[PDB]
């Protein structure tokens, strides 16, 4: 009948004997065991070695693997996804389905995986009650065989699906063989931008619950005006025979505090005309001051749910964590507990770069500790309900999660193609449904999303109406067909801009400030996803922060996203690197689209970061006089952790500092007055640099942990001093094709040809290994390329437009090079134009000084066609011969930092090893960029200026031109890039161009001046 | 929903219709069971989308159903607002759960009186002329069965009409009903006489309450 | 595989292979007659009279019939209920489920209609075109067979069930 049916091509056929969906159940049977959370003897893990085979169709597998092992199948680690394991490739598509559009018809040739297991069964488990397998994930669809006898048929990827064995299973050894689908009609409401994997993926487990059981129980928390007062209400239902000495009995903790308890037999309030629920029963316990939960004080209760007789004798026990809060919108605001939220959010998937899609406690509380630490309060489960204990994690830490049904139908024609047919009404439903039944109870879960990408169909307005009529406690929100329909209670856009309108026909992306006050529009607005932070990108960061502070009703967003989706590959020599679309063989595919994460697939922070913790700071700071102000944007907590740290510094040279314990409630505000500073008669700038630091460890933080910091610039005095004399008078002396100059040990090579300095030596050593010159393009950013390709050019994008106008290619004509002897000093005079087809593209003019005393001056003045698209930069590069170990200088640091991303930057005398001085970036561009730079050393050189500038051993020409960091090599010596001026990086979004005007280098005419002299 | 043929003669001859889903689960307990259990929600589904699929375009089909004496259950919200979203143009209406849920845009009770209230517990049937001025209510009131006409019956039909014609908010109603549910069966010498519940050894059954 | 999956028993099956919903069709191929709302030609009744046999379950329903008339089998006017007709007794019940309330399962015992049709169909409907069956009302769940092959199956006996024969059907009798 299996391969009859077909259920898998049949989205009538979601599943077949699966059981009713539930909260977390363990079934104790002791309270005590339940209430302290401890593991459950009736709760077995089947996370062990499985048998496995891998078939190319359903058709092919053999029927001798009903009732006994293929010797051919090996032995693997369950969960797993088989692409993990090399059996197929893993495919990385974002918006094209993997599969060919004909719903719900899936390929002929379907990759199947053969599950199996041996395993024990005590008598005991047999002689009474119920025993169920739990499968927490299978991708993407399921039959399920035990001792050869049909059990049944699931589908939906990312939750439980459950059947009853009791009947199926013997004492002694058993066997479990489960027929693994790669494709399903599931698979068109699975489109999620990610890697498309398969297999059991999730946990395996064996529950024993008894006949007359606990089958489901809901709690709710509900409050006064002031919060001083709360009822708790937990529902339980109940399935067995029922009986007149049949007891529920739920008990609140506070530690080993019982604080409330409520005892009652079964038998609900009438309902209608037919009576009530006789398997039901409400429990309502009163809770004076209750210690209620957010992000920043996680509070929790233990409620256990006994079910017991009247004389007190124990059926079973299931228990969760409680966390007393409230969340509702009023007046156009979300509150938590009666306060409007700002939601400092990141979208989070669940990759892991060896293990794929499975994931592990371990790299759960990583990615939690890490996003706390640099100010996360909120997470998005993009796309599809998360691993069971993801919930319990961050009911625990505190942070706030929007829990979002297993929907995106990205890949349809229209996106609602699929979502406003209501033959697929089922299958959406239970993907809605069947979360919310599990998830309900997680204090952590303030926010319903109905899916992702999938238009806006009828189907979600009856799907928004049943979880609204269900759980009243928390908003729902849905950004398809245009992130204000009817389907959301929160305007959700996706990488809508602060200032600037993107009005699209049908979904336009509106200024996330206008959005708010267009006729009729009183919702609050969040983003579901915005700051697209692919390879460079966070340019602009600052700007939606400081939006969301100015208006009370834009209350954040979730970043787009927290980890790179690379997979770890090996090499020739068994080493391992970053892979992303397209390496697997994968075709078609979306190459490096996969990966758009705040850090690295194996956790370690992009520069982005910084960035993003600096902007999410809960501290804000402003300086008057003597006078610092400090204002907590913590809405609950006062601040019991926090000392203020000063420091002022004359150019990165400390001068004065001190400590300031932080006494602010919530909301509030600090003042502190700072000590007389002494007047430095030394010329420079004086900055004032401040820090919050928590000298207490949390469960999220080590001790000493930095959360804020703010810098300020004070007085400054100018230098008026002449440099001493020089005694010596630099020498000229020309050929045809050179201006040579020299002074002591040291020479300078003009090219008469060229005319750009070619040479530099210190006592007849070699400076440069190619000459100076100027530099007006990047290797190209991801956001500057966006979704362009060789076989559809999109010549909007900026690397597009850079190509086409020849700034690439564009070749230097010199028009003038002429050499003076000055009083003191030798004067060389340059100018050249670049020129593509006839079309003078840039002019730069540039004088070089050399005086007595061994420095030069560089003084350039570029001119850019107004008619020529913006250039990237204007600078320029050499490639030194020295390869030195440390990089000095003061500027802004430590970390890369671009002029649309460098707020989280301090101005200081920094110093790090070469290898910090570039980003490894898994897509190679321009990187590590330091800004607003007055000295730069490296070797027995030194700049001195007001610049930006990177340097690494790897030219732009070497990053332009290479796919994958792991393919790069060290250059001989050390590439320099000074830029007087450097354009934005962007990323509203990565597809279009988003480097915002102010950012673009449009002045037209251009000046900036270096001196370099030997350290 | 009925035979087809019955909107084409409404449509031509001129009569109001209320369309109606064939969801009625009555007999469960509480009466919301299954209406109230996303498992069922695929089944009821069908049957409400697939009426208004094929009877839309129907000029006499004035007022969308939900059915009929099945609770209030989620799937009846779920399925009022997929009615909402798809076809604006017609109310949606619901008897169940008390006739005031939030699943219909009519007060619809079943046999309210005009001026006595039966305040049973969870599901009360006010006084029609009351519960259109309950606080915070403010939609029309249109009975969706009222007047029993069971044998020798109608009595206290004016007082229906004087209150209709005097509230302009109690717009009306449908009278129980239109036919006797009586069956033909023969006796010995094959003459025709009219038969009720349980005269076909049918069993358990309502006698006489079919008519 | 009918009898195996009990499709009658499963409320997430309510059809299998059932076409799209829709408003009233007769496919015209003239406008004039669209107009006028004149019959069709491309719409034919099978109101006629069909071969039937009562069965106290579908376990007893003989697998021949799929493939040729049950000579037990009575001739009875269509659309009719059975009931009618006298082969089983109509129940009258108000409130109290006329089965056993135990879902979504039914009796063993399941009163089984088993109707038949030998019919031939337009030549030109065999060579171009969609040629589909509708069931108006059947009460209150069915499986369809065309020529001894599955087409499909129906539930909610107050709405057409459509299903395409495009694929079944041939030359002569069906
Ligand atoms: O709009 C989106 O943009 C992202 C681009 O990386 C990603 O595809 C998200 O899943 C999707 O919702
Ligand atoms: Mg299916
Ligand atoms: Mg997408
Ligand atoms: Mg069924
Ligand atoms: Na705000
Ligand atoms: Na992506
Ligand atoms: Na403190
Ligand atoms: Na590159
Ligand atoms: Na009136
Ligand atoms: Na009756």
């Amino acid at each position: 009948v299996v391969l009859q049916r077909r259920d898998w091509e049949n989205p009538g056929v979601t599943q077949l004997n699966r059981l009713a969906a539930h909260p977390p159940f363990a079934s104790w049977r002791n309270s005590e065991e339940a209430r302290t959370d401890r593991p459950s003897q009736q709760l077995r893990s089947l996370n062990g070695e499985w048998r496995f085979a891998w078939f190319p169709a359903p058709e092919a597998v053999p029927e001798s693997w009903l009732e006994c092992d293929l010797p051919e199948a090996d032995t693997v680690v369950v969960p797993s996804n088989w692409q993990m394991h090399g059996y197929d490739a893993p495919i990385y598509t974002n918006v094209t389905y993997p599969i060919t559009v004909n719903p719900p018809f899936v390929p002929t040739e379907n990759p199947t995986g053969c599950y199996s297991l041996t395993f024990n069964v005590d008598e005991s488990w047999l002689q009474e009650g119920q025993t169920r397998i739990i499968f927490d994930g299978v991708n993407s669809a399921f039959h399920l065989w035990c001792n050869g006898r049909w059990v049944g048929y699931g589908q939906d990827s990312r939750l439980p699906s459950e059947f009853d064995l009791s009947a199926f299973l013997r004492a002694g050894e058993n066997r479990l063989a489960v027929m693994v689908l790669r494709w399903s009609d599931g698979s068109y409401l699975e489109d999620q931008d990610m890697w498309r994997m398969s297999g059991i993926f999730r946990d395996v487990s064996l529950l024993h619950k008894p006949t007359t059981q606990i089958s489901d129980f809901h709690v709710a928390t509900r409050f006064n005006d002031d919060f001083s007062r709360a009822v708790l209400e937990a529902e339980v239902q109940m399935c067995g025979e029922l009986r007149d000495y049949l007891r529920v009995t739920v008990s609140l903790w506070q530690g080993e505090t019982q604080v409330a308890s409520g005892t009652a037999p079964f038998g609900g309030e009438i309902i209608d005309e037919r009576g009530g629920y006789a398997d039901r029963v409400t429990l309502r316990l009163n809770v004076e001051n209750p210690k209620l939960w957010s992000a920043e004080i996680p509070n929790l209760y233990r409620a256990v749910v006994e079910l017991h007789t009247a004389d007190g004798t124990l059926i079973e026990a299931e228990a969760c964590d409680v966390g007393f809060r409230e969340v509702r919108i009023e007046n156009g605001l979300l509150l938590l507990n009666g306060k409007p939220l700002l939601i400092r959010g990141v979208n989070r998937h669940e990759h892991h770069p060896l293990h794929g899609q499975v994931m592990d406690e371990q790299t759960m509380v990583q990615d939690i500790l890490l996003m706390k630490q640099n100010n996360f309060n909120a997470v998005r489960c993009s796309h599809y309900p998360n691993h069971p204990l993801w919930y319990t994690l961050c009911d625990r830490y505190g942070l706030y999660v929007v829990d979002e049904a297993n929907i995106e139908t990205h890949g349809m024609v229209p996106m609602n193609r699929l979502t406003d047919d209501p033959r697929w009404l089922p299958a959406m439903s239970e993907r809605v449904t069947r979360m919310v039944q599990r998830d309900r109870n997680h204090p952590s879960v303030i926010i319903w999303s109905l899916g992702n990408e999938s238009g806006h169909g009828a189907n979600h307005d009856a799907l928004y109406r049943w979880i609204k009529s269900v759980d009243p406690s928390r908003p729902v929100q849905y950004e398809g067909g245009g992130a204000d329909t009817t389907a959301t209670d929160i305007i959700c856009p996706m990488y809508a801009r602060v200032d600037e309108d993107q009005p699209f026909p049908a979904v336009p992306k509106w200024s996330i400030k206008k959005w708010l006050s267009l006729p009729g529009e009183t919702r609050p607005l969040i983003l579901c996803e915005y700051a697209h932070a692919m390879g460079n990108s966070l340019g602009g960061f600052a700007k939606y922060w400081q939006a969301f502070r100015q208006y009370p009703r834009l209350q954040g967003g979730f970043v787009w996203d927290w980890v790179d989706q690379s997979l770890i590959k090996y090499d020739e020599n068994g080493n391992p690197w970053s892979a992303y679309g397209g390496d697997f063989g994968d075709t078609p595919n979306d190459r490096q689209f996969c990966m758009n994460g705040l850090v690295f697939a194996d956790r370690t922070p992009h520069p982005a970061l910084t960035e993003a913790k600096h902007q999410q700071q809960f501290f804000q700071f402003r300086l008057s006089g003597q006078t610092i102000e400090v204002t907590s944007e913590y809405l609950f907590r006062h601040s019991d952790n926090e000392l203020l740290h000063w420091m002022v510094a004359l150019d990165g040279k400390p001068l004065a500092s001190g400590e300031v314990p932080l006494d602010v409630a919530p909301q509030g505000k600090q003042l502190i007055e700072l000590p007389e500073l002494p007047q430095p008669e030394s010329a420079g700038q004086l900055w004032l640099t401040v820090r919050v630091v928590q000298p207490n460890a949390t469960a999220w933080s080590e001790a000493g942990h930095i959360s804020a910091w703010q810098q300020w610039r004070l007085a400054e005095n100018l230098s008026v001093t002449l440099p001493a004399a020089s005694h010596a008078i630099p020498h000229l002396t020309t050929s045809e094709m050179d201006f040579c100059i020299e002074l002591g040990n040291k020479r300078w090579q003009f090219n008469r040809q060229s005319g750009f300095l070619s040479q530099m030596w210190i006592g007849d050593k070699k400076q440069l290994l190619t000459p100076l010159r100027d530099q007006f393009t990047r290797a190209p950013l991801d956001n500057d390329i966006g979704v362009t390709e060789a076989t559809r050019i999109d010549p909007n994008a900026w690397v597009e437009r850079w190509k086409a106008a020849g700034h690439y290619q564009a070749e230097a004509a010199l028009l003038q090079c002429t050499a003076d002897t000055l009083a003191d000093a030798v004067l060389i005079t340059t100018a050249h134009a670049w020129q593509h087809q006839g079309k003078t593209l840039f002019i730069s003019r540039k004088t070089y000084r050399i005086d007595g005393s061994g420095q030069m001056a560089i003084t350039v003045d570029v001119e850019v066609a107004s008619d020529t698209p913006h250039p990237a930069r204007i600078g320029l590069n050499c490639q030194l011969a020295q390869v030195a170990e440390r990089v000095n200088w003061l500027g802004l640091g430590p970390q890369e930092n671009y002029p649309d991303r460098l707020t989280a930057a301090c101005f200081d005398r920094w110093d790090l090893p070469l290898s910090d001085m570039y980003t490894p970036y898994v897509f190679p561009s321009e990187n590590g960029l330091r800004c607003g730079t007055r000295e730069l050393n490296y070797g027995p050189h030194q700049w001195r200026g007001d610049f930006q500038f990177n340097i690494s051993r790897y030219s732009q020409q070497q990053l332009m031109e290479t796919s994958h960091r792991h393919l790069l090599h060290a250059e001989e010596g050390t590439w320099l890039n000074i830029d007087g001026f450097h354009m934005g990086i962007g990323g509203d979004d990565s597809w279009s161009p988003s480097v915002s005007a102010e950012f673009q280098l449009s002045a037209g005419r251009y000046h900036y001046q270096l001196v370099w002299c030997q350290k």
